[PDB]
């Protein structure tokens, strides 16, 4: 590939991704003020962890199908394999929904845009995995320092995704292939927006991966 059509390919995922971002980061932004009250919280809080279960499963399944929705629409992506789109998409969703919610998280005040309104960790309480919504929290809390720009996001995200380590892939090369040149548009795309110091400042590798691992 050239220059040229790196540059295409950046344009390109950060077009799918906006087209597949569930909410717009406008939206997202002007709702920080709606914040749920204490009796709302309170509201959540006795409902059983099959009604919380049900829900939170709902919304997850939700934006997995949107992931998966930003994969197709990845060039080369579906020129894969049907196997390999499947064991790219099994070991990377995860990772990409968590991602995702940073735009959704509100550092100020740590709170997360859950169900129409802002609200803090002890929302989820009837789950009884606090160590799991911490953890969740935290890794929010760690890249909303970074103030990710939506292209970020969205390139960031296409390389969780095209990752030739994964085990069980077929086509290894292809993937390989495709990796490359999203590795090389992140880069070049740093470079046009001065925004190469984010490289360092990324999720260590390994974080996002065991943390869905455990999840
Ligand atoms: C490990 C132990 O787990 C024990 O049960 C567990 C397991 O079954 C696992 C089970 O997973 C939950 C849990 O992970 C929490 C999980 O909670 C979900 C809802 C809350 C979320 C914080 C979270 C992460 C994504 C995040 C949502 C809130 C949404 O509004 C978003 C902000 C939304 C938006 C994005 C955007 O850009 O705009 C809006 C899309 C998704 C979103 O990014 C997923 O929902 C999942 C279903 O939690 C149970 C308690 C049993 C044993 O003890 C076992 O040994």
């Amino acid at each position: 590939a050239s220059l040229t059509e790196i540059e295409h390919l950046v344009q390109s995922v950060c077009k799918s991704y906006r087209e597949t971002c569930q909410l717009r980061l406008e939206d997202l932004l002007r709702q920080r003020s709606n914040i749920f009250s204490r009796e709302e919280v309170t509201g959540y809080q006795r409902k059983s962890m099959w009604e919380m279960w049900e829900r939170c499963a709902h919304h997850l399944t939700e934006a997995i199908q949107y992931v998966v929705e930003f994969a197709k629409r990845l060039s080369g992506f579906m020129e894969l394999c049907q196997n390999d789109q499947i064991v790219l998409l099994k070991a990377g969703a995860m990772e990409v929904v968590l991602v995702r919610m940073c735009r959704a998280y509100n550092a100020d005040n740590r709170t997360v845009f859950f169900e129409g309104k802002y609200g803090g960790m002890e929302l989820f309480r009837a789950l009884g995995c606090s160590e799991l919504i911490s953890s969740i929290f935290d890794f929010s809390h760690s890249l909303s320092a970074l103030h990710f720009s939506e292209d970020e996001i969205a390139l960031y995200t296409a390389l969780v995704l095209i990752n030739a380590h994964r085990p069980g892939l077929q086509e290894k090369r292809k993937v390989e292939q495709l990796q490359y040149n999203l590795e090389l548009a992140f880069h070049h795309h740093l470079c046009k927006t001065h925004r190469q110091s984010i490289l360092a400042k990324l999720p260590p590798k390994g974080k996002l991966r065991s943390l869905c691992s455990q999840h």
